């Protein structure tokens, strides 16, 4: 199985591929696992939202002809587009390197899926304007008219301690005071950012947890401060998860499956597919909830 | 199904087909009955 | 058809139905106008107005 000038090695199988990024998907992984399954060919998902009502009066005696009334409705629609990759090796290479038994297929299978999520990771933020239907484009978690845009003053990379907390409650009251939306929140920075906040502000006056000293202790409403590689540099992002807020609806969940080989010459290939979109959540008032900070 | 807006037509898929001619194919219902069936090749 | 599926719309049993009918229908345009382009030797038909 081996010379003899060539005893002395033992080249080893079982390599490792690439270690993915500094948090590299994290927003997408709270996403797909909270998002509701639609049948495949909806391609566009109206949902309603309905208005609050209600006229009331008070009395003492209490017969003063109680007073009526109902909702309206209107609706909101997404996209449903589908994405897809392959791989594939001819005859002579692929019987020449299973005879050693070198699991090839797991060091592609996994190298394939992973670049599959991480375009889905871009039609997240940076959505194109190509796939289309009536009027539900995406258009990205950065450019949407769904998504408000508000510009950060002072630059979070070299500010001090104080001038942080001083520009992250201008950030939450684009969401608590101009849009009136409540519940429980979460935030998401750049890297190069939570570099910043914990060069200072964290291992140089009293630590204590700043990851977590504005997640049980002192703002309960931010439940996870975490980073995210699609942000660079100064911006942030702080919105709401949920079925209230930022949503994802999944059309196909990820499956995978063998073209056949019909002759005995006939090349190996795998093919993996997958659908979902994404949208944010907009109430009948007109109130949006979502902000993209610069 | 049924988007609130309108949610007031009974919209209906059983399809009511197409009609036939009165004496569309009399003849060859006919001549197709009474045939004799050879193998193909036979030109 | 994924889609029309979920309807339970039936679409291509609206058509087995419907080339059926077409198929034994240019079996009956050879039978009653023939076609010249289909000759072996002299098995010609021609069609049942011009044979």
């Amino acid at each position: 199985m081996q010379r003899v000038d060539e005893m002395y090695r033992l080249v080893d199988s079982t390599g490792t591929g690439e270690d993915r990024d500094w948090g590299n998907q994290t927003l997408l992984g709270r996403l797909l696992s909270q998002a509701q399954t639609v049948s495949i060919g909806k391609k566009v998902i109206e949902s309603r939202r309905y208005s609050e009502a209600g006229r009331i009066n008070r009395s003492m005696s209490g017969q003063t002809d109680i007073d009526m009334d109902k909702t309206k409705s209107s609706y909101q629609k997404m996209v449903i587009p589908v994405f897809d990759g392959a791989y594939g090796r001819d005859f002579r290479d692929y019987e020449a390197m299973r005879s050693e038994m070198l699991p090839a297929l797991a060091e592609d299978s996994e190298e394939i899926e992973f670049t599959l999520l991480d375009d889905v990771n871009d039609y997240l933020w940076n959505g194109d304007a190509k796939l289309k239907v009536d009027t539900a484009v995406w258009g990205g978690l950065k450019a949407d008219a769904s998504v408000a845009a508000y510009s950060l003053g002072a630059d979070l990379t070299t500010a001090t301690e104080a001038q942080v907390v001083a520009e992250l409650l201008a950030l939450l009251d684009v969401l608590r005071i101009t849009n009136k939306k409540s519940g429980p929140f979460e935030l998401y920075i750049s890297p190069q950012i939570m570099s910043n906040w914990q060069k200072l502000a964290g291992a140089n006056t009293n630590g204590f947890m700043n990851i977590m000293a504005a997640v049980r202790a002192l703002i309960p409403e931010f439940s996870v401060v975490e980073a995210d590689s699609a942000l660079q540099g100064n911006q942030v992002l702080c919105s709401v998860v949920g079925t209230r807020g930022l949503h994802a609806k999944i059309g196909m969940m990820m499956s995978s499956y063998q073209v056949p080989r019909v002759m005995h010459n006939d090349p190996y290939q795998f093919v993996k597919w997958f659908a979902a979109g994404f949208q944010s959540n907009n109430s009948f008032s007109g109130l949006k909830s979502t902000v993209y900070g610069s």
